């Protein structure tokens, strides 16, 4: 048998260990690394899993995705709710937008957060 683990270099790309076998041997490779050499940078976006227009970053054994505005999560997934911190004064109703909310004001309020009095004016 040759150890093919103790020769001039390794067999085993991107720092995989060598493994001697009797008549050949074996590459025990890091994550994100495949192949029988561990030749090859998995991909770990080819599934499409940033969702809502993120980009998607391959990295090692790993994927990470930059969500677009409005957007948030592992995968891009979630819809902020933009009327989750109460924005809308006076028990304005609140409506979920994209990276936005909007106020239905009660009667005699105005404005984006229904700020305006006008109920003295009436
Ligand atoms: C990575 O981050 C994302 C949040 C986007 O900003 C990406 O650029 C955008 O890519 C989407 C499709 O994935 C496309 O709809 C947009 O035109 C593009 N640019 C901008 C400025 O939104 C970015 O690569
Ligand atoms: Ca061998
Ligand atoms: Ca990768
Ligand atoms: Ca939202
Ligand atoms: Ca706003």
């Amino acid at each position: 048998d040759v150890d093919e683990c103790s020769l001039g270099a390794n067999p085993c790309e991107h720092a995989g260990k060598c493994i001697n076998t009797l008549g050949s041997f074996e590459c025990q490779c890091l994550q994100g690394y495949t192949g029988p050499r561990c030749e090859i940078d998995v991909n770990e976006c080819v599934s499409n899993p940033c969702q809502n227009d993120a980009t998607c970053l391959d990295q090692i054994g790993e994927f990470q995705c930059i969500c677009m505005p409005g957007y948030e999560g592992v995968h891009c997934e979630v819809n902020t709710d933009e009327c989750a911190s109460s924005p809308c004064l006076h028990n304005g109703r609140c409506l979920d937008k994209i990276n936005e909310f909007q106020c239905e004001c009660p009667t005699g309020f105005t404005g984006h957060l229904c700020q305006v009095d006008l109920h003295h004016i009436l």
